[PDB]
């Protein structure tokens, strides 16, 4: 191709130092203080950059390329989660949408908005499984089932990356964390992954080959061991797996520090062999520690690596710059020199209605009692909580440029759709933690939990008294974003006890109780679900939050969310999943006995299974119909049900296709996803649904990781959540 | 071999119905009931019995096989776990120990009172290793550790065994639950098993292995998946490893039922099926659901399997007779024609002083401010708990023919051991449970636990009563013993909540409160290491448990035991065990980060790790001293230490090893225990204690299973518990 000529013909100029330069990325910061990277820049030992995010700071740093001696463009990368300046719902929010549409949108404006402020990538998408909702990172993925997150993850890559990688409104995709971080043991962060192939294979590994498959021009190299092996020196995984079987033609990265880490897993005794390690696993680009700049060169003089490692990693930093357009003009998303300056926080550069529209998608209604919601907005509403003032908790973790002060609490949602035709009284009811040590940890870095200095029994009073001069309560409580980000593992997933100590009072004053929901993982909630009147899961739905939260209490937008990871009903359950395997003997409801496989101080099964969600109006399916008993080899099977809407509101609802293969040389999951539908629908209107089945649907990796269908039965099931379905079976000959 | 033609010639003249018939293992019930089964083995139809446990019953089953044509006796088998009518403590009880004498010494007085009773076999030892202590069979085990668990396993099985299997004071050792039944996802029984082979090599299957190559006569394959294969299918590891690899030439036996439970796992879609993979996958003999004797004649004829298949198995069964002795004489167990009668429950058949001895070393001293313990034998004592007078939860779960009206109460062994010097104050104080669902589980079956009829708050006020009239309370309270039995699996790891509101209402009394607890799993303590004044472990302490409790109680014994399993701080924190690995971002103790693989919401770490245990007396410890810096291969490295009793008392210590690997081709744990040395001493005695070290010490699985020490540093740790060690470093060349 012209690429590959334009690419040897400029590594043909390069020296080692100039090669050994292109795959050092760094970030402004006590370790590289900003006038000692430009000089580095300068120099043409800087490769790439990331976490400076605006049009000003990109071009100044672009600007000193010009004074190498090859002039070889930058790139700009930047964690643009889900959202860059416009914050949409958190990942695992997104998730429940059940909509690749919404998934599309949200990610394609934040590509316009990261690439308006001069970016060429994100670390994203997160794609990840996660069963464990312990883990603080389970709010940046997609939840627990493979065949949704796979999908997901090729539709934020394409949305990213657009029709051409050069557009100006297009970032490039590093899919992360390449691989199994969600699987971390104990769900504390960084932690061991042990794992068998056959589980690597089927359940854990599609969704980094789906990114790869939609053309990511990046992988970002995970910070855990992989059966003792960190990722980050892990030939079989960068190398054997993702460049020889995948095929993936494009640029790895390691996380922040991640080469140095391999001294402290005992893989390494010093830094220069880690650096080996790294390199010729299939590490290309270093982040922030500087190892490959410092030892590539002793390493390569000493004969401990080839010239073919710093040829294979440089040749992938440049390929992405080619790709980016920067080789044909490296101001592409910079504009010109003499545009008028601007301000990079202004309100007209925002996608409000995006992500007011993004953010009605994800919202899960759990409960609802004779009809309390959709409310009337009239009387006196009760606004309380730690969370429903809160602007840093609505925008969630990894919010990017989001910026506090635009967003919409759920308060202002409130106010907002009231205008004067309501009262709105509000209290705080409590801090977010009544444990000290937690808000200790929460305030940590950087001040992000407002704590009233009141006394506990004094904010509850306060609230009482709120509460009691009210019609109906807003209770707005769950967990704070930092309690759902990096390192932020929990041993507890009950909200925390100073609001449930607020939430038990509020309940004993007998007015109507409506819990709003904020929080970053799967949640135990059987107190609520026993004693609150209506519950509405509202994940961290971003900047527009609150005024989405308001459409659908006030009816707007009937909820159509659905969960895309099991609740436990506590900690002690964990992990709970759907698709998980029957045993020899099976407790569900069909084997209730005391030898089977359940705890006994505790209900069985998850509070809230994979896919439940409720709604305003109800919803029928006819008999599901399968289009023949008997499947060749070659063909397609359609199943076919109809949906009706048999209530009096307008909404969406989910129909889901799962498949059990019930024999087989491996034991196979009860169910596991292979389909769905969201469809919105009048009262009274009906839609054909029409599945589509084929062998590819049928096929899983046995103990030889042969990817095979077996002849036999397979059962299909329909439903609108993973625990209500029926099946009818086909063979496959 | 005489072994060899013997069988040979046997089975050169059987068809293949009786061939068929010694693959059968039946218990009389109600799938079985008595005179069928007596035809059957009349027809040479029944290979052996479990569960028939008196000399009379087994002797009239063992005169039934006269009538068959060959006369081929049957083995009589049973789960003699932890004791057979005397019982000893629960194995998680006798591993704290850290004796191999003592542990041998429970295991030969089991078989020599189950072979007074006529049985030639138990189900034991279950060498599982346990890193979730939600399990309810972490009872059964000897905790975490690989190396403790592996010399554990042996000396089991060879204490069984003794110096010849024909003996009639030895029974053959089935070692189970082969393999990895411990980690069954989510500590819920029967769960899903996934893990990578290198862990599987190096942590779950070598107590297996040191069983097989101590002699083992038999192996009970497991009810569990590894990595989608059910145990009971796998050719893998029943064939290949098992035979291949390590050489097994003895027994293979089913779990209850688990050739059909292979219906349930989704291996086979009928019986005929699961029956084929079962015997080719090398499972011997079939437990009590007839799929053999239905299935394999029809299979053979179809040629779905081979005569082999039939041969292998047959051959199996008869060389496990053959070496019991069995062939010489089949009533070597059973006495004479014309022996008396005699009453099988008598006194005078238990081994209470062994009981008694053996409970002492297994006791645990968690927590003793102020030196409280020991008690004088002086004044006034309270004891409260609804665990003080229970004889049927002192005998553990597994309690095999034990008679709970035979058991040494905490109260009954604090009245002997006081007898007139101290006045004893009794109060129940609390049910087991305040959940009277819970209740009703315990009893579903049998009445295993007393519900005292007065409410919760009339127990209370006794209670506190009874506290105000002493000048110290014994709080006797944990788990009763079906909380940590078969299927028993439990979301939470604390004293169940109506103790709790018992310990802290007591502890508002402030008279001095000493915990002994009873419980077969790791719990969770915050609340007790911050408010008692001392706690002592006693697990299920067996018949004479209550006599040895108060021996350590008084101080005729100085407390010795130290944990062989991690206890959680809470069971959000599952899986906690001391030889993890360190991670990229380990957290330091001493200068805890938030970006470090931890939880926010807890402190971190175990309550008490593995090898904690407290001393009425003081040890002190010299520096380590090693024998070289440099190891050669094929050379024994030294390490040395002097123990001494700088204390008052006379008292035994366990000085424990530790290794570290620092820099590997795998991450290796941040230590792993490779000796100890228990050691008794009197005050002012000193110990050189000197511990060998060579490349078998120093071998690890890598990714690929090599197996082999890799040149470079190893750090040797010494000390008195996982937590506080010195350390020494070698280099091996
Ligand atoms: O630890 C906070 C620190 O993390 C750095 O590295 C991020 C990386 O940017 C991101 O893509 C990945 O998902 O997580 C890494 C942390 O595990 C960030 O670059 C830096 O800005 C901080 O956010
Ligand atoms: O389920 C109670 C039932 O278990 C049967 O099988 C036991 C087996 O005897 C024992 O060795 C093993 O460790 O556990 C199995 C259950 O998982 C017993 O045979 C029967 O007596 C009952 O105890
Ligand atoms: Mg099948
Ligand atoms: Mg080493």
């Amino acid at each position: 191709t012209d690429k590959e000529r334009f690419i040897a013909s400029l590594m043909a100029r390069m020296s080692n130092a100039e090669k050994i330069g292109q795959l050092r990325l760094v970030s402004v910061g006590a370790d590289h203080p900003k006038e000692a990277l430009m000089a580095d820049i300068r120099a043409g030992k800087v490769g790439a950059i990331f976490n400076t995010v605006t049009r000003p700071d990109i071009r100044a740093m672009q600007d000193q390329v010009r004074h190498s001696r090859l002039k070889i463009p930058l790139f700009h990368a930047y964690d643009v989660a889900h959202g860059h300046r416009t914050i949409f719902p958190i990942s695992l929010g997104l998730a429940a949408s059940w909509d690749p549409e919404v998934v599309a949108r949200s990610a394609r404006i934040s590509a316009l908005e990261a690439s308006a402020d001069g970016l060429d990538m994100s670390f994203s998408p997160m794609v990840d499984i996660t069963r464990d909702a312990r883990w603080g990172r389970v709010s940046e993925g997609f939840g627990e089932d493979t065949y949704l997150t796979s999908l997901l993850s090729g539709v934020m890559v394409r949305a990213y990356q657009g029709s051409n990688l050069a557009a100006p409104d297009s970032i490039m995709a590093a899919v992360k964390h390449f691989a199994l971080y969600g699987a971390a043991e104990g769900g504390r962060d960084y932690n061991t992954v042990d794992m068998s192939l056959p589980r690597m294979f089927q359940d854990y590994l599609p969704p980094y080959k789906a990114a790869v498959d939609a053309g990511a021009g990046a992988v970002m190299v995970s910070l855990n061991t992989i059966n003792g092996v960190p990722a980050t020196a892990n030939r079989w995984l960068l190398t054997d797996l993702l460049r020889q079987q995948w095929g993936f033609k494009g640029l790895t990265i390691s996380n922040h520090g991640a080469v140095k880490e391999l001294i402290k897993h005992g893989l390494a005794g010093n830094e220069r062999d880690a650096t080996r390690l790294a390199i010729q696993a299939g590490v290309d680009m270093n982040m922030n520690d500087d190892l490959y700049s410092t030892w590539l060169p002793k390493l390569l003089a000493a004969g401990e690596i080839d010239q073919a490692d710093i040829d294979r990693a440089c040749r992938d930093v440049l390929a992405a710059k080619y790709d980016l357009g920067l080789f044909a003009d490296p101001y592409r998303r910079l504009g010109k020199p003499d545009d008028p300056p601007f301000d990079t926080n202004a309100e007209s550069r925002l996608h409000r209605q995006a992500a007011r529209e993004v953010a009605r998608e994800g919202l899960v209604l759990l409960k609802n009692r004779d009809g309390l919601l959709p409310l009337k907005k009239q009387g006196r509403i009760a606004v309380i909580g730690p969370l429903a003032k809160s602007q840093r908790d609505v925008i969630g973790s990894w919010s990017a440029a989001g910026v506090p002060r635009q967003a919409v609490t759920v308060y202002q949602g409130l106010a907002n759709a009231v205008g004067e035709r309501a009262t709105l009284l509000y209290a705080k009811g409590a801090n977010v933690s009544g444990d000290q040590a937690i808000l200790d940890y929460l305030n940590s870095y950087n001040p992000e939990v407002e704590v009233d200095p009141r006394s506990a029994e004094a904010m509850l009073e306060e609230a009482l008294r709120t509460a009691r001069d009210a019609d109906l309560v807003v209770a707005v409580v769950g967990e704070s974003q930092g309690m759902a980000h990096e390192a932020s593992s929990r041993t507890d997933l009950r909200i925390p006890a100073s609001q449930r100590r607020l939430l038990k009072a509020l309940k004993a004053t007998g007015k109507p109780l409506v819990l709003v929901l904020m929080n970053g993982r799967p949640l135990s909630l059987g107190w609520e679900q026993e004693n609150a009147d209506a519950i509405l899961e509202t994940w961290f739905s971003g900047t527009e939050g609150g005024n989405a939260i308001a459409d659908v209490l006030f009816g707007e937008h009937n909820p159509s969310g659905k969960l895309t990871m099991s609740f436990p009903r506590s900690v002690g359950q964990v992990p709970v999943y759907y698709n998980h395997l029957n045993t020899g003997r099976p407790m569900d409801h069909d084997n209730p006995g005391k030898y089977t496989s359940r705890y006994f101080d505790e209900a069985n099964g998850p509070l809230y299974p994979f896919g439940y969600g409720l709604s305003y109006t109800e919803f029928s399916l006819s008999p599901l119909r399968l289009s023949s008993e008997r499947l060749a080899r070659g063909a397609t099977l359609e199943a076919r049900v109809t949906l009706s809407n048999s209530g009096k509101r307008a909404g969406a609802t989910v129909v889901q296709l799962y498949l059990q293969d019930p024999v087989a040389s491996l034991s196979r999951p009860v169910k596991e996803l292979r389909g769905f539908r969201k469809v919105m629908l009048e009262p009274g209107e009906s839609r054909e649904i029409v599945f589509r089945l084929g062998e590819a649907d049928l096929k899983f990796y046995d103990s030889q990781l042969r990817h095979t269908a077996e002849p036999g039965e397979f059962k299909v099931f329909v439903g609108l959540d993973s625990a209500q379905t029926e099946s009818r079976s086909f063979t496959l000959l």
